């Protein structure tokens, strides 16, 4: 794939259309991703404009959602990424993940440099997943795993 | 503890002093937290102004870092939380965790509502840890686990 | 309900259409909510894009307001919440509630930590209501009750 | 009182000093306000730079907190109000009250105009209180009461 | 009137339409307000989306401007107020009134507290007018009168 | 006077010191400006960093407030004007004058162009004053007069 | 002219249409302003939404550009001025004039107060001219003349 | 000169000290620049932190203003330029020059491209000067000349 | 070329249409620029709204992409430059180039002043190119060359 | 090195002290880096707070600059990176590199995806250098080479 986008609104408008079709069809993201061979987090992100689907998966999810050919093509384009409307989320569900950075951002930095050294944990050589687990005290918990490669910063 | 702060600069100035003492003594966050009974991410966050230490832990880390009495008291106060200077990190290491929200924030929302329903994953009933693992392809990876309680949103 | 929105403009555009229909039919929010079994604050918030209606209530209010089937479905989706145009309200009526935060925000923090401890008053395990009472000195007062569960911040 | 402030940092610096004295003396805001004849929310707000104390109350809290004479005078000055560092709180405890506006701000406007009419609920002819109650399902809740006069907007 | 708006763009678009019709008909705001019994500043503000007209006045100005029935209805709705595009005006004529706040804002605060005490001059129990007077030195001046009730901030 | 400032903090720090001396001496702004030949709004603005006092007035108010020689000199310098901390006031008393602009800013523009033509009402050839009067319906009101020259915008 | 605009987008949309017509017709701004009796900077600013044309000039440029009657009337309206999209230009050509202010803004203030006294150089009683000259070292230079009335700030 | 600054506050603090010394000595910027062989706009800008003085001029002005050796050295350093506190000036005298950009910014772009072509008028190969002239209609005017080289944007 | 744009959305909307046509036709930017005699970075930038194509090149790329005549003309207009939506990129690929400025911006300044002197490296007399090379350890690297004229800052 | 900073002001204050010492000693960055075996861009960045020096280089440069032992230790700390005061540079020399992103940012994205695929050019596995070359048309040019590893974004 060598084609890419520069205006996020094209793929985000498509996402809204995908979401309406998905709601009318009573589909989950797990079943849309089923049969693609790709993780639900990756396929979902693509539908929402933040990843590119390979051609086979794009044709599969496009059939499930009754997308036209322009939209199946658009899902294969490399996106202009950035899902937050204006830098800080307003939605409570998304905001909590921003708050985690306001509370633990410097701890994440400190512990990364302690365990690995100078450098970063990659957001590119990176996967995440969301799992539901029972809480022993009652209710349910989400275990969200962020898995990134350490890239060192070295003198030159 | 019923005492709380309203100006983050007091605890953040203390954090700078702690970091200098820690560097002079060639100490790690893992060994500072050793013997407290508390997770390294929680103790580290407290040193950096983002949590309150119980009194015994405050006195233990205060002894290791040679802190004065006002500093040991300050570590026990409930903080005015918020570690980011101006909303969006400039530091590359911290920025990558913000970028994961720009790429996956709406996917986290969508999968949370799919698996749990309306509501949030708590940032309060919440634990974080950082683990170093070998990358089977060569090098090292960080596995960062966000573990939060699901709190539902229902009608009233 | 496992379906959710990612762009607030879809439901906010619907809210504008709902308000136009409501005005043309000379309807109040109290009477739109009548028969749903749900509090006026919750139903009103859903019409305005900030909550999800259960199917029976969505069909009821949709019939009252002569909404099409796509709109009745949209009212059932979990929203991308955030009603303020650009972070701080310009509207005087909305602004007064922001000003209460500018004046009393640190007092709310201080008294919450005093009475409950470290942690938060939840905005999720939460309900709100608005009551009109007579002012003994003449005129009318609004008594707005914010009712949220205390969630503690504990060491781990 | 005819004296007023124009730079919030003077009273906010005093607030930090008050908080340190309060912590060293193991005092609560309820204890400090006891004997003033004034509500704990009002006295706490004054200590935190957001209200002016009458002379007798300033002298009483100054004795309780071992404050010097310049500080006792400053507490009587009409403040430059505004407790939030930079418009939107970073602290989770304070942020939840901002989130309540992001979710319910337009609902509050709508219901105020329906029950009262055009105009505002005053933030000046206004009282706030924080009450701890039992959660009937287990735990504790905060009931926060915002009590403001309705001021109508009428043609002229 | 119990109907209210939440998106200012609806009434601001109507304002643009009103201004075109007004220009084609060579009408002044004084002429438009004539016969309503309402002040030119109030009627003008309503046309520009910042006040609600009573029904009789809305029908009168609507006939003068040849507005359709939905527009005459819209003029009667309680607006989402805020006329400035993005917080600080760019237009020189409007900017000068913002500059008077940058130069005299703290003087207004100081003199209000000196003459009245703690509290505010209301922007709700409030009237405004613009008058043209000859300058004794040559030319013309505007005398703009801001007339607001003092609302005290008292202890409770 | 040909000397001017470029950093507002110098004159604003002096204002804080002036306000402290004024509070200790139980002085009003009206009495500080008495004997000066200048309006209370002008002298007050100078004390608060927003105007320059002529030498005679600077010596008079400096004696009343027991200011040192450097301070009396500073009051005579042309200031770097701008009294609002960060563009939009947080203080309720100051904020109401900003809200008047959010509600009536476009009406002021429209009526200025109607009565005078294209151009501005000067914020430079400009005086203001604050008068306390009875509210005929009970209470007190402020009448604030903004008196500015019309400067036309003409083709060239 | 007593008619004015409150939303810059109306005249800025017209400016885009004017620019398209001008490009199709291979016209320059100098050619369009020729015969109006008005300076090229003034006429150009009017086409671009920042000035109002007298009726005769509006009809003339309307004929040259084949504009419709609504557009000819719009050009005569007093504009809602402000040509910069979001406060600071992104365009390099436009940005250089902003940088001139970042480098020389305080020097301009200092030298105006030295040569004239307290007050301003008017942006209203003001003319602007762009002249192309030879660079004696090779190439070309622009000599841009800002010609504004000094308005004094005097005590009252 | 190969030495440069990265934090504008160092040279801006020096500028404040220079302005105090200049005020105490009753010196003008014209007086200070006399004998340097450099334009008053250039020398003034250097004093205010926005240019570098050659060693001989730095020693000359430093003797006139009684500067210590560290300050005379600092004046020769290449600055971190940017004189506006926070992007848009609050001071009326400087604001008017920003306002001329808001009114004429797109006209400057348009006429530059018409007379010269694609590219910029340089802010580096650039000089400005301020001249006082009599107004034929009474009073005084400033003629501010911006003189910059055209640098073309060419295909490659 | 003397025709220029003032609203970037026109050329950016055209860029979106170009990108769709390009994707449908399976074309690369290298292929589109082939035969123009112009560098791929210059032609690509023009397609994306940030440069002006000479007429022959606009017609060549217009034929390849099947653009209409209005679009071929638009590509020849001098643009209103600025490709970033809101000042700081959200897209990871674009963001890394901003991060290089956050890490090395002051180093670039310091080394430019050391090697060249006071002044700038031009962004106008300027070429860039992107080269794909082998990483000598495994993988691929991009070598991005910024080539700009040094423009000195000297006294006048 | 496992020690890291969380507040950039510590190292940026040290940078200012370094720059003064460097100026007094008439040292270049090339001279300071000579003998370290490290690139001038890397050592300079470390002095300016944006990289960490190894102990041997920190001891060497600290001796050259007469730094105390706390400072030599601080230079070895992993920094809180981010050299721009407030997101967009004000300094012309730094601003030009930001302008290159405003003009070419989307072209860099487009050509990276064309040549390499989805993913990024790393800012971590990354080197930079500045070279001076003669301009054949007269004068000098800077060739700034950005050299980063391509990291792919792949499905998972």
């Amino acid at each position: 794939m060598i084609q890419s986008q520069i205006n996020r609104n094209i793929r985000l408008d498509l996402a809204d259309a995908i979401l309406l079709s998905k709601a009318k069809k009573d589909l989950s993201f797990a079943e849309i991703a089923d049969g693609t061979g790709l993780a639900e987090a990756f396929v979902t992100a693509a539908l929402l404009g933040q990843q590119a689907l390979p051609a086979d998966a794009a044709r599969l999810v496009g059939a499930k959602l009754d997308l036209d050919e322009d939209s199946i093509l658009l899902l294969q384009m490399i996106p202009l990424r950035g899902c937050i409307d204006d830098r800080i989320p307003t939605d409570p569900t998304m905001y909590r993940f921003y708050e985690m950075l306001q509370v633990y951002g410097t701890t994440l930095k400190a512990l990364v440099h302690e365990k690995f050294g100078d450098g970063i944990i990659s957001a590119i050589n990176f996967k995440l997943d969301v799992k539901k687990v029972a809480d022993p005290e009652g209710g349910e918990r989400a275990v969200i795993t962020l898995d990134g490669k350490y890239l060192p910063t070295k003198p030159f």
